[PDB]
């Protein structure tokens, strides 16, 4: 019974206990395939509070010295911390949590030059704004607004904006209400153009997972009041209602948004984080309370993906576009993904 | 039948295995909440001989670096070192273990002054002597009789019991025979005395069983001979009859020693300590045999709170209230302990 | 069900989920129990190609930042060694592997001097050669083997052939086909030698394991031109001829090779270092087709040892249904990796 609390509870501590019986990373224990996991551990322990989920993040910041990764320009590097300021804020404990590595890589990070920054990169992924790919509006943004929240310095979410707003203005397509991957994804018009097996758009589910799961958590904790809060809500909404039009009928995102029917399965990770983005926003009162039974049909196909053993399954591995995904595959960041559509799911 | 051997021994090991998955700590690997389960992983050890135990024990030492927790004023950052001795002891290997960190930290610990020695601090807790609080005896006395024992340096005792005195005398409510955890909850007989609903003293369970279960681990290793060990003995079986005395009919002892009815369940970590130190004792020949049954009880109500994945369950928090699927690291530890006796019997 | 493809796949997994939830070593995680471990989950990774046994080496070779164990005179030390190696060869990535470490010790354990090495040691043991025990001939080996293949340097092949002489000259029977442990199990015909319960030579079935799995993990990279290489494989030969000759009626090696007669019950870390070395020689057209049932039945009896929970019982430590070891995970990994490809 896949709706029932204490079903959808049990099953979100053995998601948890599957995965951290099989750490997990792509370069290291700090880097953003952790950052995404850990960030859906905090949301799992913002909702129900099991001690277990705290044990977990309290393990792995404590083994990871409170460190985010090292490459200062890099937005993937410096997701960890979103665990990292959860549990500074949520374990009340003097001389344990340590917030100074991710101030320090922040500030380097918002206000120092690079060479991405510069603009003087010239590849076909067009690495000329500091937040080049879509998949970076979840690692930093989220982390700089719960720092600037937990820090009382307002600043850092002026500086957030500034980078938000070029990827914004580089990758968001207006007219479809969803996000290319990188400018290799942009249409120029023409028969040159990256285009799915059906002609459409490339529109990556994971990769617009990635802006829509971090849009609410943005909104989750940003001011109320903050100056640019406006623009962030109605992107959220004109993201939320296409993500809504093309879900598939049984209830799972495909990989590829636009040509669906070249998978023959539905993909767990990105479908995760829309339901995660989804149930928050019905939850709050942004996404109209008639979308429940869409959001409900998505939980119960990612329900219905999870093993015995508690192994999130049908999860791509890691990468930029549309691919095929398997029974059996699974990664740290989709069981995240997992966790947090279920922190949403229980508050329905 | 949780009396079988074989039922004890697999049960014990899934214990294990179910902690092992869920490594949990309040502040660090080190502290003493890591400290009183690895103990209990020693003793699970030291009766089974089962590699297990000791893969464990050795993967944690070697992982801290043999380092007790760095508040070298509070007994509860040497618990941990009570693991470090068994394994230096159990695990034949020379050049392995250090015990070099723990005699560093003994011996700020006991020789040098400090603000709770002084006599200084001004709280409700009154942290006024070494081992102000009662859990602070299962932490600290335990190492310093075994460091006492290994390094062969006596006067390691001697000055264990100069602050143990200062506990007793400070915290052992005599007409009770079970320790108050701290100043606030002895009775000066004035307005803001602390009561129970029926009026009774406010004596915790696990509380008193840090105490006892720390009497069975320095009894276990002290010198049959040592000039203080009668005051020892006589404390345990003091506690031990009152414990005995006051159990609850199912078998398990609520987190409230004289008033359980404030519990509707009883709480397993308390009840595992005084198991452990209630089999130890009857194993040793220091409590009547007829007590038998009871201990037999306190264990099969235990063995029917542990999960099928091993889990050990209606364990009170370091908070909210216990419930079935409540777990600690120290409830794991305090299982494995009972078990280490059970065994034995 | 066995030989399934299926049943063998998720077997692996099991096994390798068991021994990851029970870490183990007898002195450090880098030690050589932990790098025959390691070396199984490598195998294992090799055939399968399931993400989950990459994890786990990429776990360890970043928890263990790249360091083998830090005697460099010790053969045991290196033995982790071949874990990096692996990593550094099949995960396509950069700033993420590290090789000079291994290359410090390999260049230090090859070409320096050490006690060992100046024949100085007066012990029943006779430490009076770099590798003066049969197992080290799986632990160094190897792992020089890969550094030379991805280093593109074969003077350490020649350097590793020196050594494994010595140890060949000293140890290897060549009337039994079988390597003695060390200078004290090889008869002089005094009082002083060692027998068995029944009068025979001591030959230990893991010890052999040890030899006959270096000798195919070597085979299986080594340049086929390599100028020492008919060495090897005559070696090779000779040792699964006899190992195949001397398995016992239900499938399973004991302890003791030429004289079973004194357990119980086989062993099953031996056993899987064999039925490895046998299947890979069998898959690569070394050993004769015929032989296929023997390994087969090798491969089922140890896979009614394995627990429900994945668990591999009957392995002797450093022997009941229970006793498990980290290399004898190991052993049982480089075995299902070969029976795979049969």
């Amino acid at each position: 019974d896949v709706f029932n609390e204490d079903y959808i509870k049990t099953s979100m501590i053995k998601a948890l206990e599957w995965q951290e019986a099989h750490p997990i990373f792509a370069i290291h224990p700090t880097d953003w395939t952790n950052g995404a996991y850990y960030t859906g551990v905090a949301r799992a322990h913002h909702t129900t509070k099991n001690m277990m989920y705290m044990a977990a993040l309290k393990n792995q910041a404590v083994a990871n010295n409170w460190q985010p990764y090292t490459r200062l320009y890099h937005a993937d590097d410096v997701a960890i911390s979103y665990s990292y300021l959860y549990v500074a804020e949520n374990e009340k404990r003097r001389n344990f949590s340590d917030l100074e590595p991710t101030k320090k890589f922040l500030d380097t990070h918002l206000y120092e030059d690079n060479a991405w920054k510069a603009g003087t990169n010239r590849s076909k992924e067009d690495k000329t704004i500091l937040w080049w790919w879509c998949d970076a509006l979840f690692m930093a943004p989220p982390v700089i607004n719960l720092y600037a929240k937990q820090s009382e310095q307002p600043e850092y979410l002026d500086e957030m904006h500034k980078y938000y707003m070029e990827t914004y203005n580089r990758l968001y397509d207006k007219e479809e209400k969803l996000f290319a991957r990188d400018s290799r994804f942009v249409w120029d018009g023409d028969d040159e153009d990256k285009k799915e097996p059906n002609g459409e758009k490339v529109f990556w589910s994971r990769g617009n997972g990635w802006v829509i799961g971090g849009l609410a958590l943005l909104l989750e904790d940003m001011p109320e009041d903050y100056k640019h809060r406006d623009f962030y809500v109605n992107l959220y909404k004109e993201m939320a209602s296409r993500i809504l039009e093309i879900q598939p009928e049984d209830g799972l995102w495909r990989t590829s948004l636009l040509s669906p029917e070249s998978y023959d399965h539905g993909e767990v990770s990105g479908s995760a984080f829309h339901t995660f983005a989804l149930a928050w926003g019905i939850n709050k009162g942004l996404i109209d309370k008639k979308y429940t039974p869409a959001v409900k049909k998505a939980w119960k196909a990612m329900a219905n993906c999870q093993h015995d053993d508690g192994r999130v399954g049908w999860v791509q591995n890691i990468g930029a576009f549309p691919e095929p995904a398997s029974k059996d595959s699974y990664q740290n960041f989709g069981t995240g993904a997992f966790l947090l559509a279920g922190s949403e799911i229980l508050k329905m």
